[PDB]
């Protein structure tokens, strides 16, 4: 009903709310698990807002979702 | 089985042979049609060999596959 490709972080959207929308959409997404991990490695960071994208790149590719959310907890309104 | 994520063009592999494997694997993949479109636009280019990748970036997104194959025909080896 929605596509993972449509999920992007609002300029003032708390990272936790963005991740939660992202993963909910991901769960609804039809795809192999390794394609789901790839969607997450590429799209989550790509479609984050300028401040969260910057922090997430400071973490780099190996980061866990908890590490991401705590590092960005952080910024935003709400 | 196999994943679309790992389909990669050989240094000498004819582009048409790479394309063939790519789309066979894409068709067998579980994924919405939008997502398959995005895979073609990102992975197909990303995992092409250096000479073909350069051509494909200049050619740009969509980008008919026949047109991609026409642009990459003179590239490389005779394949297997």
């Amino acid at each position: 009903p929605t596509s993972i490709l449509d999920i992007r972080q609002g300029p003032k959207e708390p990272f936790r709310d963005y991740v939660d929308r992202f993963y909910k959409t991901l769960r609804a997404e039809q795809a192999s698990q390794e394609v789901k991990n790839w969607m997450t490695e590429t799209l989550l960071v790509q479609n984050a807002n300028p401040d969260c994208k910057t922090i997430l790149k400071a973490l780099g590719p190996g980061a866990t979702s908890e590490e991401m959310m705590t590092a960005c907890q952080g910024v935003g309104g709400p």
